[PDB]
């Protein structure tokens, strides 16, 4: 097993999911994640998505192995990926402000890489389709490249037109609240039906776009960088925080005026604003945004 074999020489995020440390093995850095005993669920759903269907994107944070090894006389799930030194886009966004083609770089490739995902391809060589469920800025890592690549499938959705057969698992874990749709929010998404975990998805891409998008300067000036909702739920919320904020007072991030001032900004506004109606089916894809971006 590879596990004995790495060295683990720093821990780079570490959280109720357990933990990611930066090792080395064969000469090169690699992200190790040691998940927490209560999250084994994701492990499992983890290395069935790299190892069964061989998910593999120029966007999708890289798979090198899955393994089960006992460290400090205890027994530890193990993922191991490419390690990006840049790290995730949540901490790349507030180290750096971005000009226009960096910004449509880091989108472009996030949607390039949630089309993916969201899309079944058939054949010898395919895979069925994919929804990430807690997709985030702290669940994408920014490549030395200046694209992107989605992390964390431990909650993935799958299914095939093949079969017509959803795919749920049986993974205790919920996504992140602060990015939680509003049909999430109020335990109306329709859990039978694969189009609503793409449709969850779709939500928190647009969250992710309005993170992205203050870091554009344009005219001189940026906005700080700031967590979807920061001026009107603390730290940690609750899911009742969210609930009040996202479903019974039916807010939205605001977009600051001098964005309609840049043409890219304004183009993204729409976009963002496109993910975010209330009725699930009225969002934008993954497909769609992808179009639209790279035509901006
Ligand atoms: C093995 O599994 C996963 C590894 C990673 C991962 C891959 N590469 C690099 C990183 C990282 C490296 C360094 C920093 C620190 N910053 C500060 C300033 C610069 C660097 C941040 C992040 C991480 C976390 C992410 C996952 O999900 C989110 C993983 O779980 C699927």
């Amino acid at each position: 097993t590879v596990a004995r074999d790495i060295t683990l020489l720093e821990c780079v995020g570490k959280g109720r999911y357990g933990e990611v440390w930066r090792g080395s093995w064969q000469g090169e850095n690699v992200a190790v994640k040691i998940f927490s005993s209560r999250d084994e669920k994701s492990w499992f759903r983890e290395t069935e998505l790299y190892n069964t269907v061989m998910l593999r994107h120029e966007n999708i944070l890289g798979f090198i192995a899955s393994d089960m090894t006992s460290r400090h006389s205890s027994t530890q799930l193990w993922l191991i990926t490419h390690y990006h030194e840049m790290g995730s886009l949540y901490d790349y966004l507030q180290l750096t402000t971005l000009d226009t083609v960096s910004c449509l770089r880091i989108v472009l490739s996030i949607a390039s890489g949630l089309a993916h995902l969201h899309i079944e391809i058939f054949g010898t060589q395919g895979k069925p389709a994919i929804a990430h469920r807690d997709l985030k800025s702290k669940n994408i890592l920014v490549k030395k490249n200046g694209q992107c690549c989605i992390a964390d499938l431990g909650l993935a959705v799958m299914h095939s037109q093949s079969t017509n057969q959803l795919d749920v698992g049986n993974n205790p874990r919920v996504g992140t609240k602060r990015y939680m749709a509003p049909e999430v929010l109020d335990e109306t998404i329709q859990v039978d039906c694969f189009d609503s975990y793409k449709r969850v998805d779709i939500w928190a891409f647009g969250l992710v776009l309005w993170e992205v998008a203050r870091r554009m300067v344009s005219n001189g000036i940026v906005e700080d960088y700031k967590p979807p909702f920061y001026d009107v739920v603390p730290n940690d919320p609750s899911f009742e925080d969210m609930r009040k904020v996202v479903c019974v007072d039916q807010q939205r991030p605001n977009i600051p005026n001098r964005w309609f001032s840049d043409p890219t900004l304004t183009s993204l506004a729409k976009l963002m604003k496109e993910c975010w109606y209330q009725n699930p089916s009225a969002r934008l894809t993954a497909l769609r945004i992808k179009k639209t971006l790279t035509k901006i």
